[PDB]
């Protein structure tokens, strides 16, 4: 009899974006990690999200006027950016989230040591 090979799987588009100094695991679900020290001014991005003209939503603004929503829910339309979640609170923050040039991009607001979780943030 036959022995079957199957192709090795193909994993989402936001898994698959990850970069190799970040790690995937539970949120204090899926949150980002670090895997070795990310320095202060570190930045990522931009966002990809599906664009539309709840928790896991971007607004963009241009001009004044709300021009669309950026939502982070599909991993098959989302860079990993969809998994950095939200900081609780003032102390566990340790990236900003803001736009520039109409696109989102978080920036590390210091040293992030290893195993730490990515947590943001929105600028003022």
């Amino acid at each position: 009899p036959v022995t079957f090979v199957p192709d090795t799987p193909i994993e989402s588009r936001a898994r698959l974006s990850l970069p190799k100094q970040l790690v995937l695991r539970q949120s204090i679900e899926v949150g980002v990690w670090t895997g070795e020290t990310i320095p202060v001014r570190t930045c990522f991005g931009p966002l990809i999200g599906q664009q539309s003209h709840v928790n896991h939503i971007w607004k963009i603004y241009h001009n004044g006027v709300l021009e669309f929503c950026i939502i982070t829910t599909d991993e098959n339309e989302c860079n990993w950016m969809m998994f950095v979640r939200k900081a609780r609170n003032r102390e566990e923050q340790n990236l900003v989230a803001y736009p520039h040039d109409g696109k989102i991009f978080f920036c590390t607001s210091q040293d992030i040591p290893p195993e730490n979780e990515l947590l943001f943030y929105y600028s003022r």
